[PDB]
């Protein structure tokens, strides 16, 4: 589904994004419009490390969702980082974004937090992000 700016804006808000720790919902905002351009079935294969991207927020499948085919996890067990978010990477693919939104929660839940994405970084941080939610009532 490809989300018009102000109906993702109420669904964000709704879903209790805003503040999320302690980011607001325009950078959230900034985040899926430079990641996918607000297209839940955007995939992004990163021909580098053999992993993809997935969804909204573009989640890669190194860490956060099973996809079954990146190379990265342990042989057997004891201290496994491999999909943090306990879902399949098909999930972050369908139009009701309650898993992606679930998924983006955790992955700022790590020290890193907005800043585990480099496009945050290059396109959001230190900049005037208010357009991303002007007039969609939030
Ligand atoms: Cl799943
Ligand atoms: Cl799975």
């Amino acid at each position: 589904k490809v989300f018009e700016r102000c109906e993702l804006a109420r669904t964000l808000k709704r879903l209790g994004m805003d503040g999320y720790r302690g980011i607001s919902l325009a950078n959230w905002m900034c985040l899926a419009k430079w990641e996918s351009g607000y297209n839940t079935r955007a995939t992004n294969y990163n021909a580098g490390d053999r992993s993809t991207d997935y969804g909204i927020f573009q989640i890669n499948s190194r860490y956060w969702c099973n996809d079954g085919k990146t190379p990265g996890a342990v042989t057997g067990r004891g201290d496994s980082p491999a999909n943090a978010c306990h879902l399949s990477c098909s999930a972050l693919l369908q139009d009701n974004i309650a898993d992606a939104v679930a998924c983006a929660k955790r992955v700022v839940r790590d020290p890193q937090g907005i800043r585990a994405w480099v496009a945050w970084r290059n396109r959001c941080q230190n900049r005037d992000v208010r357009q991303y939610v002007q007039g969609c009532g939030v």
